[PDB]
């Protein structure tokens, strides 16, 4: 038998009408212990088996899988998430760690790049899997993707040992700090631009273990809760002003990804280049992430960003260069330039570095 | 004999090594003359044809195509142009469109999508066709995706009656306003996400004439001139906060599109809010797109961004949203809810409403 | 409400082990019954509903679907399924046709193009949905790609008009005469090369209206069990003999898919052309299909196979050139020339004229 | 400098119009003389260069290349070619082997695949790079597919030491057993539907290392010419009677790829296993492929193709199959059971062996 805690944060997978919009669904727990596919009754009566708790039907092979599902408090669309949320899951996970040999977590969409980026980060010398998982449509509407997405989730942390945050949708598990949403409306929401999907389900269960990171036993989790909330985002445009960049960078923000062109170009006025450098000198760090979906930031352009106090991401996803960045913020005492040397080096799996 | 002008602008197609990097590079007409299939010298002499105008070899079927090549000064990199640039190529356009059946611009890939986009709503009315192209690699390398993308161009442009801006690449045909570019190195480097390409080549040419806008031969060409400047983009990301928020949407801003979450959410907390009513009190139009590559802005969630001002983009990409704020905000003398009206509007394809 | 009839005909959805190998598996309506997605068991009872019929839960819109099942008996693996299989198939739909508003077929993977095409072409002037479903995991074992199938083809049966053969697999619904199999492991199993799905299924139902064909309520079904019998496929390989081809086309054999190279060309050796020519003056038909999965048989090669009663098969698939051929011969009393002119037209949505 | 053979067979690429039909063209030689991105004048000149040899400009990095043009007689459209065509061509390179450092062959598309799966087998311990190309449209037309794929098989052969059959069209590099021919008119003509490419052209060049074979500079190239010609390949299809697979299956037959439905399964009426068996009795090898263009064979049902003299072909393209067939039949002195035996073996990368 294997023990799994599925925490239930929110978003559209648990979802319910009310006033004509979707919003946050509570008694998840009921539903489930109703859908034979989730509940093995018969299993769990003749197990006398606490009443908290479910058990899967018989997979192929394997061991059984058994969960408890833990329902936040307010659930919470995943457009209001922030850090503080983040770093509350990553404490549900520590406190929790020693009972349970896996973790699903029930996210909303809109934010579960940023989400998974981040609970990557936070949980250092991570030994067990955590999943995250959602839907396009909720559970229960008949025609929904919600239903084989938890299913697939709940199987997979179950079955098998991969120790690293991930995401799975529509019968693909992805490194979670490698994922982006390219998809509003299709089941097929998410890609992994830069990286194969670490496994991928159909008849057989395919698992690319040559990219799955190594358990490291000898080490101890360390959760850490000191992530920076002064880190931002910012998209450049044709034209963007230098005067609208100065406002975007004033104190007391301390690190921003600026999204530029192509292979990592930007507009080379130079008092766009000049505000960049005051910012610099007042202790601002800065990484480039190209805007393009798929690729990799690389000098070669007289317009290519570079310089005092500029890391190249590399092809790390937006949604993961700013998980980092507020990582490396938050450790505490170190100088400018050793943040930047962390910061242009794969601590997760979220960056390929060239030869 | 169908006549082209050939605008060469900058970008990677026609760049040279200088100091160890890439810069935009002359003397592309002394260049393509040597090159048999860019230039048919035996054509041109037994033509006495005019030394600055250069001749295609015949192809399968259709008229003979010439084209003349206007080399812009100085060139630049894509990634410093900006509304002036654009302006000033559609001012080329307007000054040689009765002289010629079609148009080439040449231009670098990284703003290629803003560019083509900004073009599709300068050129009001246009009968012709107005085709975008460029390359990951330049035309002087031996190794180069340029040769076939330039021709390409060329022939589509000198061959059909394709009265839209376009962006032709790696053997595709794109609506101009509805690309963006999604790969930093692989030749096919831009998708058109929402909407099928105008057309394919391969060993048939194929065009999708389901799509193709029609040739307006009723209304002449109108060319906007008068684009606002003060617009903006912003992405949202998870915990924006509302002083940064206010700090962007300061005076003089005009309009911004606000780049949201998956179906076209950003979060509710009430201050982000506040800051979003009250920008649109000092009259700022604000267009709310997706961040995902594929699919539109719905309402249907209590995070869903709609009301004072918001104007929903449906499907339409960024850089065409960005256009087009540019455009309506230029027009003179339009009431706030004129200006909202026309940008809920498909006004040059780029937008498909339900 | 809406009442479907869910024909059970074989194939892995059902099946079960049995010698350490899968073989088809009866007690269909049993298992349904038990599952909360596929029988509201509140809803039956509070209807006093018949027992041999079940219920599905209520969608967001529409009407209510209620649907009978039969389980053919026996059970057939589809790679043990010929014309006359799916005949009988077709003359449940006859027999059954004005009690139901629409039909799901249960059916291998193995055959199922050919068994799609088949019944497209047997029901003549259909006016209701026949799905075609199936799966490559067993619906009892847990995790399978079977429960969504099926419930999917449920759905669109039971909610749209769509009046033709279709297969509903992983989220897409394909004109049946289109498909085919690419992938003997993946749940994307299926692909139709040369036309869009009808529909794709997500948050949103799409349906592609402009393709779906129109409902002739005027004509009645006419049910065509008069299908030839007497049909092969034969796929050429560089080199194959003429004394192989001549041995494969002997009477009593009536119509031939030749598979060919590429834009449909073969060996120009004359002794194999020969043989073709033989066979016409005894009166063979003759398709030429494309080995390729994509594109379309065209003229314009010296090896080109042209003339002497072989017709060109354009766009379709092998599948359903071969049904074709099957529906054709078997029409009474017409000439050998009006035989190619009907393989030569659409009929059925199979093949796009150029 | 790096010196290449090309070696120009026939197929669209030369081909010329004549009676409103393609037909084979001569006089290749003389058309590339004329075009600068295919010979430098200046620099063959400036080193008195033979008159029948042409060179490239240079390109980024790496050594000049050089290539001379042989142009069999007569030439042929692809779909007219055979086994002792093939075989022609793999003496061509056995000549010439010790005098060039690569080999290209133009060939028409129609049959690439079995051509390319053929001298795959051929060609036994192969060193050097020996790169199929080909066009949909004709090098003399205007807008064509031609230019590029000629360029870069050169450039690909000249500069990289890929030891394989391979097929290069459209910016890719495929294995040349594993191609099959998917799109009649696209310049995306093929597809390798069961391994990645082996390489990629863009900006950069990305190869595959990790599957491309390894150099066996101890073992001499052997080059077989002793190949089977009485090989088939037999398409079942839904009701195929008994009596039609008895006579295709007639003397004097010696081995046929059966392509079988899905994961390998036929009818199993008994007249029909019963004539499958009476040939394997007289002493025919049958090999199992799958009609599916993405198919492994694998058993499993009461339906699955499997005994007397069936080898299954796993994830064989029909073509492989079919060379690999025509291979281990000319072999000389060998059982009926270790003929099998190698068919069930990945000899040149055809195959992969399953998991
Ligand atoms: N608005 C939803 C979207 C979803 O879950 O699909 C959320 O992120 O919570
Ligand atoms: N940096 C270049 C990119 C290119 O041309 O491909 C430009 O946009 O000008
Ligand atoms: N062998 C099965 C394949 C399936 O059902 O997936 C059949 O054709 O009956
Ligand atoms: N019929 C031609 C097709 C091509 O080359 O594209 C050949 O195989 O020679």
């Amino acid at each position: 038998e294997r023990h799994l805690l599925l925490i239930y944060t929110g978003g559209t997978l648990g979802m319910q009408s009310k006033g004509g919009v979707l919003v946050p669904g509570p008694g998840l727990v009921t539903l489930l212990r109703t859908l034979p596919m989730f509940h093995d009754k018969e299993f769990a009566q003749a197990q006398g088996l606490p009443d908290h708790a479910l058990a899967l039907p018989p997979a192929s092979h394997g061991p059984r899988v058994l969960y408890t599902v833990l329902e936040c408090q307010p659930l919470l669309d995943s457009s209001d998430m922030t850090i503080d949320d983040w770093i509350r899951i990553a404490k549900i996970i520590e406190r929790h760690y020693e009972q349970y040999q896996g973790f699903v977590v029930i996210h909303g969409t809109d934010t579960m790049a940023s989400g998974a980026s981040m609970l990557s980060f936070m949980l250092e010398n991570l030994h067990k899997p955590v999943i995250l998982t959602g839907a396009q449509v909720p559970i229960r509407v008949l025609w929904n993707d919600a239903r084989e997405n938890l299913l697939g989730a709940l199987l997979v942390a179950g079955q098998y040992i991969i120790p690293e945050v991930c995401l799975f949708m529509n019968s693909q598990l992805f490194r979670g700090n490698r994922v982006t949403k390219v998809d509003s409306q299709k089941f097929e929401a998410f890609c992994s631009p830069n990286l194969s999907p670490l496994a991928t389900v159909g008849a057989d269960v395919t698992i690319a273990w040559d990219l799955v990171r190594k358990v490291k036993w000898k080490d101890p989790l360390v959760v850490h809760s000191n992530m920076e909330h002064d880190v931002a985002l910012l998209r450049l445009y044709p034209g963007i002003p230098a005067s609208l960049v100065r406002a975007f960078l004033q104190p007391p923000l301390k690190g921003v990804v600026l999204e530029t062109f192509g292979s990592g170009n930007g507009p080379s006025k130079p008092d766009l280049l000049q505000e960049l450098r005051a910012a610099a000198q007042r202790g601002l760090i800065m990484v480039n992430c190209s805007q393009c979906l798929r690729g990799s930031v690389t000098p070669g352009y007289a317009t290519s960003l570079a310089g005092a106090n500029i890391v190249s991401g590399l092809d790390m996803t937006s949604e993961a260069a700013l998980a980092k960045l507020s990582y490396v913020l938050g450790l505490p005492e170190l100088s400018l330039e050793r943040r930047q040397e962390l910061l242009a080096k794969d601590l997760r799996g979220e960056m390929t570095l060239p030869t």
